[PDB]
């Protein structure tokens, strides 16, 4: 099971001693990082993405090319866990979101690149409330 | 995590293993499931399909378009989610393989206002090169 | 409000009552009225369409290609906004009836310049679950 | 009549003493709002919008569902007025919005739920030539 | 050869004595602009190309019709030079445009009226590296 | 401007007078040029037909699906220019034909860190109305 866009998802959802999960991706050639942000607002969360990816290993920390896909593999995402206008995830205080990043070789490092992705778990609380929405994102992209 | 309608549904499309363990699993907690795969990428023949299995077996009642409608919209918006950009300009015999799951229940916390509907969606493409694939995954959630 | 090419253009289309009426009130005012009927969402089929009714009734003459330019634009730009996004993934022999108006003259304050060209579309769109229809508006305004 | 795009848009273009129509409606089992902003830039129309509904019954205070589908409904029918890029409508000055809100049950109550639209007119003008540019806008959601 | 199209995006990748370029084409009944921007940020780029269009003579200085045109040529060369989330050209630092206008008729002034193009050329460098990326876009307009 | 595949490979593109001069003048420094023409703009249309004239012509070598890949990639960023909005609805018949240019090497400065492909388009899109043409382009660079 080499699907990059799978396992991140699943690492997200999995808070199943996540630590374990991490350790078993990285010896199994792969560069994880995971976090948290109280904001959908696309520069909120791409600053906050883009500092956790280069303290762990994801990315280097000067190179272009890395961090279009990057920002790009978040871009996704990002349309997706604001539902269609990602405008609108600015508007939302009272937010929170769980993010993913996974960056290796898909197709068994065979005559082939890295890739990279990255999964957005958002959930939507208010005060009295506690969760009134739950939204899903996926960015997906090659180095 | 608890009981998060959302999560679950991905949790439950992702993991194709033991399906009937964790389906059994899930009704036996007041829940409504239903699994299926669609082997195309077109908004018709997938309401069509996802209508049918949802319907088919117990997971909406078929008689007014109120339930009918709630997961339209669920289905929809998980629909927009895998039909995306990069998709946008990929319709050529593309071969689309979707596997998708539907589940019905109250993410009840203690207001229990109602019931929820949470379609999600996750195929693969194949693109026009050779050895080449491409992951797609969506997720509506709507209340009845 | 007094004379507004596009509010009146779009108050056309969404009355359709004693249209004659409507319709001679506005000639007698300098002005050129067309409408007409499209049951096709298609790019071609609807610029084709608008472009033989608008010309066959005097509202822009065949000769050169600006006139029959100036309101391709418009067009274009009205049917840019009938189909948007949601409408996006929505092609599937999707039973699509569009009512459209055209309107041609000059929104004249003082200083004609020239004349307008305002077209404006306003069909229904079938969703492929029953009992649901969705809305479709669109206006193109420019300067021939 | 029971079309939520169709009533929403003649109610805005409708200058024919509006208190009597608004009444006609709301007798009709609907929740009517209108009003105006001089700005074409999404966050102002969303907050104008947003306030103008709260106050008048058209929603809830506290409720992320109604104000996703208000949020919404708003964004469709900005991307009308604004020709294309909804960007561009920060950049224009000198320019008026008249924004009407409906809510209700387009199939007349029957097993089915409330709905909303939005619909947008807004003239750009000049401080010579009076007004140079109309533009139309319609978003319409189901709570 | 009368492809406004094709001649703008010539003109801004010719560094060939382009003021013969530009005489060429004005002496051929064409509004020539040409220019540079340290930002691929939607607001600057069209603010310094609002600007260097009006002093050239390629736009009235209060025309609401033609700066809608120039906007929109504008936004449609802005996706293309950043390479789709034009919100992202925003992050990018160290980065530089060369931007060309040209107005004209496209059809030999036959029964027709002015048409616009923008021409953006986009190259991403970095202090070390000199250039990592180059970027292409085109706007094509009619008044 | 001093060895940038980019402008290169749009340079190219866009000036088609004395090619065979332009081209070997091209490889005579160590760059792999090829051209084409597509009447088509269907996704998969113009990737396979580049994918074999790149192929054909020494560009790229089939073996692995990495080359493969890269060039994809190249196409796709390019083909998404060629296809943005307005071009969004028109497909009923648009006499489309794309002219496309291909150019495989390395912008070498002194790093040399390996090589790049630079695939660009050109082509023109007939409207429904009369008189009425449309120019598209895009440009894809990736490294190999």
């Amino acid at each position: 099971e080499r699907r990059i866009g799978r396992l991140s998802v699943l690492l997200l959802l999995n808070e199943a001693e996540e630590s374990t999960q991490v350790e078993e991706l990285e010896r199994d050639g792969w560069k994880v990082c995971l976090g948290k942000v109280g904001s959908m607002d696309a520069h909120k969360v791409i600053a906050a993405i883009e500092t956790a990816s280069k303290k762990s290993g994801v990315i280097q920390s000067e190179g272009y090319r890395e961090s279009h896909a990057l920002y790009h593999a978040t871009m996704e995402a990002l349309h997706g866990v604001t539902r269609g206008e990602m405008l609108l995830g600015s508007l939302l205080r009272t937010v929170g979101l769980r993010f993913a990043v996974l960056r290796g070789n898909p197709y068994e490092s065979e005559a082939e690149g890295d890739w990279i992705a990255v999964s957005l778990y958002g959930t939507i609380g208010a005060p009295i409330k506690g969760l009134e929405h739950e939204t899903f994102g996926v960015g997906i992209n090659h180095i």
